[PDB]
């Protein structure tokens, strides 16, 4: 007679954390389809409200995306891997981020996370994670003291929305995941 406990091994690697909330988890039938991904977002939004969603840190590693809570760091709310990521996109709003991962053979899950202000830096990391290296902070900002002002032309549209839109348009379908038979003759 003697007690005994076992524990896993801690994995420490250059990973970035993003402050976001946790809406919930909604299962999907298809791996792709903006009509399906967005159909899971509202579903969760309806159940729990904005304030109902707990604050959690979204840890996105090189080729992995782990969800850790704020109350604790060892708390793994959801363990997603870019390799499993079948399809990822943004909801009608640029302040929401939902991605569909593979949790088995055909059954896939779709988690959502509220990004503040928007999901420009987030959706940018996850999407870039598929390829590998990410650019991140561009650096080039707004000077302030303009010289020639008084004519129509260069718009004042931020490069943040220009992208956030694309995501909610065509989205990003992980290539690595090619087990289906959608190859045209």
């Amino acid at each position: 007679g003697s007690s005994g406990s076992s524990g896993p091994t801690p994995k420490t690697e250059l990973v970035q954390k993003f402050r976001v909330q946790y809406l919930g988890m909604l299962p999907v039938d298809r791996p792709v389809g903006m009509d399906t991904l967005n159909s899971a977002i509202e579903n969760l939004m309806t159940s729990s409200s904005k304030e109902d969603w707990p604050s959690v840190n979204m840890n996105v590693a090189d080729a992995t995306v782990t969800v850790i809570s704020e109350k604790n760091e060892e708390e793994v709310l959801v363990e997603c891997r870019v390799r499993f990521l079948s399809f990822m996109g943004v909801g009608k709003d640029v302040h929401t981020f939902a991605f569909i991962m593979d949790t088995g053979n055909q059954r896939f899950e779709c988690h959502v996370f509220w990004c503040e202000p928007n999901a420009a830096n987030v959706s940018e990391a996850v999407q870039a994670a598929c390829s590998g290296p990410s650019s991140g902070i561009e650096g080039r900002g707004s000077s302030g003291s303009s010289g020639s002002s008084g004519s129509s032309g260069d718009a004042a549209v931020t490069p943040e929305e220009r992208h956030l839109s694309k995501m909610q348009q065509n989205g990003y379908e992980n290539p690595t995941y090619k087990f289906f038979e959608q190859m045209q003759n």
